[PDB]
């Protein structure tokens, strides 16, 4: 736009030299709505499974985590600009020692059992459908107490933490439930020893039973004409820090959704990214108007503001995570729902 | 203290006439520490039981609630300056219709079963050891679905509400658990339909099982050298609003305590008043240095700043309520513990 | 209502003996809406002035505070069930030493100058129109550095504190502004040494200039078609704790109102009590439909739920206090405005 | 680390194909402490001034903002991974129309006067030393009402917002103070029309007078042995949202520091990045042990965890901004101070 003269050419040479970038050569710095580099994308469980198994064979140098890498993120191990999501495959009888990092993490168990993660010394047992938390700066290491492999998903705010410069890092009992649990998993009850609120949840594991039980009660209530479901046919719970009522960790939200056969959700645009895993059943997602059929274990990502919706063919169980707590804490969250 | 002359006598006559009270005739208006009019006092269950039964016979004009009246409160139906506590005796097959008041209330079940309280249309079943809430401004009425009597304690902030000028008042399914429960009583799980925080809990009933289960896990943890108990031998839980982590109602705190045989608590002075009921077991209280032996069902009151302590002879279960949420919300709470 | 037999007469005798009051002899314990014992009432400044002066003569046993006593409160020194309001008359060159109580207090200066209140060692100068705070548990004593009398209003939560059992009590520089002020009275600016939030304000004095300046800018904005005034003609500010944005003290709200000549406010019923003083100008109040004409210095009380409204004859300046922070903190507040 | 065989080579080929990155080829993803790509860097005012002037000549295609670009950020217009900082040079009588974006912004005036920024229709006048806010989603455009150039610094959370996918964007009175100001800039006073808390400040401009006045009172208090300064010789204020007590905008912190001649601050490592501008006086910074001498108008950046300290030769005034509110909101903040 400026007259392209010698004097202007010399101004630009100076800019380059002095680490100045002018804004009138730039516009894309401030878009009309979010326009992620991350792309909607789906990973087929049967693929992730075979490559995780192969890894088990070829790499006893575990540790053995297959990071889902968004194709739009320039080769980084990021499923989105905020979140890492990986499949970790732990072999017969293997272990890891204790470390801590400021990054927040959860481990959601896909299939397997009889593995403990020891969180600040407290052994939390792991099982199909259990969500475990390793909040930032909690020592954690684990041990398989069985000849069997186990596969969980590993969800961290690694990409947020690497880009915002926030990372820090430092370096065999098998009880049936952890201390956290025995203390914190009684509904509406708070131990007088834990009257202090906490930034992350003290619940070590949100066991599948409770999740399943909750979702089913929401479906029964619909049948009985009671308010419960978020949308018709759509039962759903958010995993929460019980000291607070709020999200499990400062950076990550986790939920679980159960759709009744035939249910189709209304299209949402939400700010920030979310990942889903199909825990059980069959159905599809629509992202940017594109339908992708979905089987058990499949995972997919919905970057900021991508219009999305889900359809349950059978009864569709889906575990969910997002960076919504980052967007909400900073007043950046916005939501568009069809017909509202 | 002023020279007692005619002119001074005339000043006072004017004060009287003009509704002025001078402060130099007064001192007791601002005491060194709280000095309640309410007095520590104990009510023997066997007394409350026989008079409740007699009431059942003589008064089918129920409704039939025996208010514990502190001897120091000038004939008012107040167990303390903030709280009402009464025994309500509901007879074979009887009912009450729905009303609401701004005063907050709970009903803690002593012995009986098969009575529902219908809270805003949602029937909450009642049972030995269950705490039910009827938060302020929730419609509530009840029905006995059995030939049997039931006795619960009725705890309200009536005395606070009458003295601070805050009162307002307006005028058969038997399901096993209420909606609130089926929605809210799953540990660490929050329904997406209830992401709004609430001022009082949405848990209709805190059932005995959970309370018992929690307390027992705290005792087992002590045995195993884990932190859990508030004090050695002293297990304890606070009943909480799960949206928030905080107290059940804005004005009332409820807790439940379980002391291991032989445990003696350290003497506390706490600001505000508290009531205890012995749910199970035997032991004593010390209030103002005076030991009173205690049997199952006995109730007692500890006015603001009265030094108190409890001793478990057998294993001592005790349900608790207080006005602590009023003191804490207004920054008035103070605590003295022996050896701290 | 029960059949009046011997056996019933014997039940009642037992009740009396065992400190039981049955609820079916009672109803008035839970009213349709608040029905205070406190009565609306007005005190004429010229009365309060002459009796304060007389006190100055007859009682050098100062200290010399004339408590406004509501006629409905059974002889207690309470202007309402929550608040004390008194006129303190400090004579030529007199002083008081330092004490503290948990009760919260302010001193609003009516006429006078050149008196300091020393709040935790920090001398806060006092002047016509200044609101000073002595938050609960802050040491405070004062000194007149002039041959002149001064009269301020003394507002405390004494009645709340005596009835709820919350009271505790323990036993010459003249700088132009206090430390608090020099630190805290710069708009939108917070000292890095005071990043901790506080329960009561650290502003020692809210000087008249700022109050006057604020109110006048709200009136000028109305003239210019800008939003500012709360109601048309009605300018108004709340005094606030700057660490927090909220009320000055946990128990007391203070505001200042300026009505343009001719303005009549809409009738309000508000829960809890409020006191007003006419700082400047002439007008009337309507309480329970009864109009009382009002001159400079006059004070009046509006108990919980009494319908009230104000009319400015000239431009009507009015200082305000209430127990609203107690009602709001406990979710007891309700408001009815005419035409809304 | 795995045996480099055909079968392993084939596993990797699959990874590439399926958008899987394994974590055992990676480590740098989770560093011992933050290790920014952004580099500490200094921009000399006299450079920024001459290039801004040149821009004024060569580019009447304004708009005319010179973005400070960190040398470590791969050619992006980011002074840090969270913040943009630019010099905007507005020429004789020029203007911009109204737009809004979700990104948060301030404009801190370096030299100039008689320019208004119109924030949601409210004209805020601009002047040497004034901080103005254009919080996210507030319409803003401006106009120079004078023949003179003006230069301000333009601080936005553009880099955070572009990387986290949060951006949205939509498309002559000269009063002496804005409405916001006339309403909000009275110390400890809150208009009854603005009892709602706000996420960003409603103060349009934090004028130099108040900042200067505050800082000077903190220095006078030190002289008088009163607590005020954060560190000896170091006076300082945080700009704050008065509804809340907290930071001006959800994403950006602003402060102003005044060091007494000779003062040297203790070395800090803080998480997240900060920018400083020298408003007045002379001195140096030490970043990573490297001393850089500093003149009036110079700007410098301290990425996450870079040890930094400042030395005042004369009396050293410095305006400050950071992403600390992002770190604090997400529990990521950590601080190391020498000798603590
Ligand atoms: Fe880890
Ligand atoms: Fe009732
Ligand atoms: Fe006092
Ligand atoms: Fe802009």
């Amino acid at each position: 736009q400026p007259k392209d003269t010698p004097e202007l050419r010399a101004l630009y040479k100076s800019f380059e030299e002095e680490s100045i970038i002018p804004l009138w050569t730039q516009g894309d710095l401030m878009p009309i709505h979010p326009k992620s580099k991350a792309v909607p994308h789906v990973w087929k469980w049967s693929t992730l499974l075979r490559l995780a198994r192969k890894s088990g064979e070829l790499v006893p140098v575990g540790r053995r985590a297959l990071g889902l890498a968004n194709p739009g993120l320039g080769g980084n191990a990021y499923i989105s600009p905020t979140m890492y999501a990986g499949i970790q495959y732990l072999g017969p009888r293997e272990t890891a020692p204790e470390h801590r990092h400021s990054q927040n993490a959860f481990r959601f168990v896909v299939e397997g059992e009889g593995v403990w993660t020891v969180v600040n010394g407290d052994p939390v047992r792991m099982s199909r459908g259990d969500l475990l938390l390793t909040p930032g700066w909690c020592f954690h290491g684990h041990m398989n107490d069985t000849d069997q492999p186990m596969a969980w998903i590993d969800g961290l705010d690694i990409p947020f933490s690497q880009q915002m410069d926030v990372g820090f890092f430092e370096f065999y009992a098998t009880p049936n439930f952890s201390r956290g649990e025995r203390l914190w998993c009684h509904p509406g009850l708070r131990p007088l020893s834990g009257l202090q609120n906490t930034v992350a949840s003290p619940i070590g594991a949100y066991r599948w039973e409770f999740t399943d039980r909750a979702l089913t009660e929401q479906l029964l209530l619909e049948d009985e004409g009671q308010p419960a479901t978020v949308a018709p046919g759509h039962a759903a719970i958010r995993y929460v820090n019980p000291t607070t009522g709020g999200d499990v960790m400062p950076t990550l939200r986790c939920e679980f959704h159960r759709l009744r056969a035939g249910t189709e959700t209304a299209t949402r645009n939400e700010v920030g990214s979310t990942v889903f895993q199909v825990f059980e059943g069959a159905g599809a997602v629509v992202m940017n108007g594109e339908t992708t059929k979905l089987e058990k274990g499949d995972m997919f990502v919905v970057p900021s503001w991508v219009p999305w919706s889900l359809q349950a063919e059978t009864q569709f169980d889906l575990f969910r995570f997002s960076d919504a707590p980052i967007m909400e804490a900073l007043s950046f969250m916005r939501t568009k729902i069809e017909g509202q």
